[PDB]
């Protein structure tokens, strides 16, 4: 009786736990709400932490599944994660890069 990675992959980076089989986000035990996007954005972010997520990698992970949206809409959803991930100071783990895209450090 502890932890179980089967049935629910749940991924820890930097403080953060996600949830992917209940879809739900964690840090110090707080449940953050994300979004279809905003979960599969900081989730694609998460798993893919030490690898530079260009912005066109993400928005066709994430907005790949029909939307047809300029890849610049990536950076702007992930200001917004930004902002959600405030409270709980994890905002600085999405590294900006100029050009390519996002990275968690």
């Amino acid at each position: 009786m502890g932890h179980h990675h089967h049935h629910h992959d749940i991924i820890d980076v930097n403080g953060i736990t996600i949830d992917k089989n209940a879809f739900k986000v964690t840090v110090n035990g707080a449940e953050i709400e994300l979004t279809k996007t905003e979960y599969d954005l900081l989730y694609l972010l998460a798993e893919n932490k030490n690898h530079v997520m260009q912005r066109e990698q993400i928005l066709n992970h994430v907005w790949g599944y029909n939307s047809e949206v300029e890849t610049n809409v990536v950076d702007v959803y992930i200001r917004y994660l930004r902002n959600k991930l405030k409270p709980y100071d994890r905002d600085k783990m999405i590294e900006t890069v100029r050009g390519v895209g996002y990275v968690i450090r």
